[PDB]
């Protein structure tokens, strides 16, 4: 074998399934040959910095992956040396875990990899009717679905989850189940396994909670038992919480503002009751503000501490936990001004209730219409006046500097002043008043007619322009960004619930087959639909 | 017939002419069957808001 950092464990078996030499394969294994043998070079292994050929590192993982079916049913069924169809790598993939990962959604790559994968499992049904392999997890602890909905493998989805088998003593594989068809109308049961409950990690927990680098996010959600599971779920209870907690969110910010506007104007907080109505009512609001935003900053630490969010996506994700988080350390920051003795609480109080008001466009998100506005700002504040900050900064730096090195006492002799009223030209508010007697008036004018004509006219319509481009790019990806925020809506309010029920199923304890492999029957909490096709 | 909610009053009429079997069409009417029957059920009856072939 290879004994090199690069193809460590490379041996002939390897090469001869590579080569698709059947021949050479059935003497290797006849001959004694390892079918077990590990090629865990830097070649073999899953990697980004460098090309590889990642195959799960196994003789039948690779026949797997190389659509090979004669290898396998041999190298699984042959007396000399049979394979362990339950076998883990080093990254403890399975041969399921490696067609998975090997998955790309075109069309070839879909039909042989869904073909692999279904004779895999009748193979390892016939052959171990007791083995469950698609409950095997990896390193990472998921299984072949929790990496397809990771990975987002499009087509394995909508193999996996709407899978029908038409043959006998292995329909408990099956995950679809055809209830009756009518002309147009069918009804069938889906299994739901960990789609909703996993005890682990469900799929649409991996769906949700993606890091947005999912080439298909939004897509997977299209998938019919998806979609019908958080139509159900929105209609059944949800939407009567989350508008519960929009109203109630309203309330705290009425009383917020109230409070608020009738603060008291004497000097050095706190300031001492009296036995007025006013003071009372004034109090109250008070402890119910500072209330809420102990709340939301407690709310804040569990999000982060569940989700362990990195800093490149803690920003392009997270963008409304963020914006409430710092709601709230607004509000303890005047809190502790005002307990310490200090005026300033009133500037930090202002802040957070303008934000206060602004993160009410949160509650926008999943209403097909109204949803698409907070979407659009996130983007365009993440993307756009992120990177035109420097380049607009540069010309700003650039000419207020030049303007104050020109200016021998004047009102432009600052750099506050300066910069201000060139930051009231870039949009359009300036003075211009060219009635003065100082020097060098021709290069104040020219700097200043330059600087006009490069940030009026030619930089704030680029912005404009690239604003535009991002505002009608989503404007028809409404649709699928509707029912994203629908879904991590959903799955949020399932999460937290401050009640400790979980009467979250959806259909029945159904039994499907009532003949397992062995005697039992096995009751999985199968749900309902019924669809419409109206080909032919 | 059915006497559910959702399918009343569908007979086997109904389903042979479904199932594009016209030799069983043919015995049924042979049989007397009425060939006016109404499949009023919620699931042969016209809505927006539920599946059905109306
Ligand atoms: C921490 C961040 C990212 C942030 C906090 C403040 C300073 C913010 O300005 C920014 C930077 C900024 C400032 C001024 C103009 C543009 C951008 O963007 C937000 C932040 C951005 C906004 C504007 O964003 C919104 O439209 C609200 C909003 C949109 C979409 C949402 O999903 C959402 O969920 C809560 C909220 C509101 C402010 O917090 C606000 O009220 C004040 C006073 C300034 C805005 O800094
Ligand atoms: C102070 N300089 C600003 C004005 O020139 C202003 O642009 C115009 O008068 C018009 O927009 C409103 O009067």
């Amino acid at each position: 074998s290879y004994t090199d950092s690069y193809y460590k464990g490379q041996t002939a078996l390897h090469i001869a399934i590579e080569r698709r030499n059947m021949t050479l394969v059935t003497l290797l294994v006849e001959n004694g040959a390892d079918v077990q043998a590990a090629a865990n070079g830097d070649f073999f292994k899953k990697t980004k910095g460098r090309p590889g050929f990642y195959f799960g590192e196994l003789p039948l993982s690779l026949a797997a992956c190389t659509n090979q079916l004669a290898i396998v049913k041999f190298l699984l069924q042959n007396s000399w040396q049979p394979a362990d169809i339950s076998a883990r790598d080093s990254v403890g993939n399975t041969v399921l875990h490696a067609l998975v990962e090997v998955a790309d959604n075109t069309v070839d790559n879909t039909k042989f990899v869904t073909s692999m994968y279904n004779e895999i499992l009748i193979l390892g049904a016939k052959l171990h009717p007791t083995l469950k392999l698609e409950e095997i997890t990896n390193r990472k602890g998921l299984t072949p679905l929790a990496l397809a909905a990771s990975s987002g493998k499009i087509g394995v989805l909508a193999y996996i989850l709407q899978r029908e088998i038409h043959e006998p003593e292995c329909r408990h594989l099956s995950r679809k189940f055809t209830e009756w068809a009518y002309g147009p109308v069918h009804s069938s049961l889906y299994d739901l396994s960990c789609i909703d409950t996993c005890e682990k990690n469900s799929v649409l927990e991996v769906i949700a909670y993606s890091s947005s680098e999912t080439p298909n996010r939004h897509d997977m959600l299209l998938v019919e038992p998806l979609n019908r599971l958080l139509q159900d779920k929105w209609d059944r209870f949800v939407k009567r919480i989350f508008y519960f907690n929009f109203f109630v969110y309203c309330l705290y910010m009425i009383i917020f503002t109230a409070a608020a506007y009738y603060r008291p104007v004497e000097g050095l907080p706190p300031y001492k009751l009296k036995n007025t109505v006013g003071d009372y009512f004034r109090v109250t609001g008070e402890i119910l503000s500072v209330s809420g935003g102990v709340y939301f900053f407690f709310r804040g630490i569990q999000y982060f501490l569940q989700r362990r969010p990195s800093l490149k996506s803690l920003f392009v994700d997270s963008y409304s936990e963020i914006l409430f988080f710092v709601q709230s350390l607004f509000m303890l920051v005047s809190v502790v001004l005002y307990f310490s003795q200090r005026k300033e609480y009133v500037a930090s109080m202002v802040f957070s209730l303008a934000m206060g008001w602004t993160n009410m466009l949160y509650y926008t998100r999943g209403f097909q219409q109204m949803g698409i506005y907070a979407v659009m700002i996130e983007k365009m504040i993440l993307r756009d006046l992120c990177r035109f900050m420097f380049v607009y900064l540069v010309f700003l730096f650039g000419f207020s500097t030049a303007v104050v090195t020109l200016i021998e006492d004047g009102k432009y002799n600052s750099l506050y002043s300066t910069c201000l009223e060139l930051f009231k030209f870039t949009i359009g508010m300036g003075d211009l008043e060219f009635t003065e007697n100082y020097d060098f008036k021709a290069v104040f004018i020219i700097l200043l007619l330059a600087y006009v004509i490069l940030t009026y006219i030619l930089l704030l319509n680029m912005l404009i322009a690239l604003m535009g481009e991002t505002v009608n790019k989503i404007a028809q990806e409404s649709k699928n960004i509707w029912k994203l925020q629908r879904a991590i809506t959903i799955l949020d309010t399932e999460k937290s619930f401050l009640k400790c029920m979980r009467k979250a199923f959806r259909s029945g304890k159904l039994l499907q087959v009532g003949f397992t492999p062995d005697g039992k029957d096995d009751y999985r909490w199968c749900f309902r639909v019924d669809e419409v096709n109206w080909t032919t």
